[PDB]
DNA sequence: CGGGCATGCCG
DNA sequence: CGGGCATGCCG
């Protein structure tokens, strides 16, 4: 079943490498919580990423345990074991995605939290609140 | 928990694309109750799909209400789609196992069987029988 | 059945990439035919790759029609496509099994050949008589 | 498509 | 075990 009190993630992409962004979204009412703007070099996946432990942050900066969804294995996978596996290379390029990284790799070593990261399933519900 | 009274299809592949075999048994008994003999070029996912399909007309032309496990993910999904989305080049080496993937969407596509087609849990219950 | 007048190639490496040697064996006799010294730095592919393209040459300079037994999938796609598709990475110390592969590819587009490259079936027959142990 | 993943013979 | 080779959701 949806758990309906939860927020939902997804990035926005171009191409792949390309142009990300990404958002996290209110899960029934489609409100926009947060936002980060086009990135102009990065991953989905390292956008996937980066929008899991915004929502992280978000959720604890407001006391809040409630869910958060995202469609991304990959992404999920990340948050878990703390390290993103991104094969993208680190250069004057890629050096904004590649400290965003950075940070958010940093906050998940030095904070714990409750909160369920949950996979959306699309198959089942369609897509995710967030979807572009 | 492990439905014993079941069918389970394995499939053994020299290589991927390779020589394919595979076969159904009993899952209580180890019993062998179909087999296909060795083809000469299949990949690994259509010698599972060509299996269950396989399993699926065996049970039927029985009456058997019986599921099927098979190990994989991806022709399990492949089956309840009707259509096997293999990447194995079309050609004259491989028409065989083209020809056969073909036989058995047909007969997807014109039967709604009554098997249910269950995921062989591998990491908590040891190999599939055979 | 196994065809017993035929050439049979195997690989022996130590490490993955690692140091490479391979051999080739008169399939009914045990009999070694040819055999490459030890290559510091290669992947057991590029290895059995080299093998199946030795035998093919060392048939056609020996005027010979037989075929040759490989038990690797990979190398038989490889020299059927007349590329050795390795990821290997290309540098100083990997330079002479790269040499000896874009070798072998020139060898394959610039000659053709009759000889069959058929699968040794190891789970079938045994263990192929070339093998190292 | 590419990114990463899940899953499929040899040292 | 890991690595060289493969067959196979989402933007
Ligand atoms: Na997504
Ligand atoms: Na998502
Ligand atoms: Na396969
Ligand atoms: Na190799």
């Amino acid at each position: 079943e949806i758990i309906w009190e939860s927020l939902s993630v997804d990035v926005g992409s171009q191409g792949n490498p390309g142009i990300v962004e990404y958002k996290g979204v209110d899960t029934k009412t489609g409100e926009v919580l947060f936002e980060r703007e086009p990135i102009p070099i990065g991953t989905n996946n390292m956008g996937e990423f980066l929008a899991i432990v915004h929502g992280l942050r978000y959720l604890k900066e407001r006391n809040s345990r409630k869910p958060i969804y995202s469609n991304s294995q990959t992404a999920i996978k990340w948050v878990k074991d703390k390290k993103a596996k991104s094969t993208l290379v680190r250069n004057e390029e890629t050096a904004l995605i590649w400290k965003l990284v950075d940070e958010a790799e940093e906050w998940l070593n030095t904070h714990t939290y409750e909160t369920p990261i949950l996979k959306w399933q699309t198959d089942k519900w369609g897509e995710i609140k967030a979807d572009y």
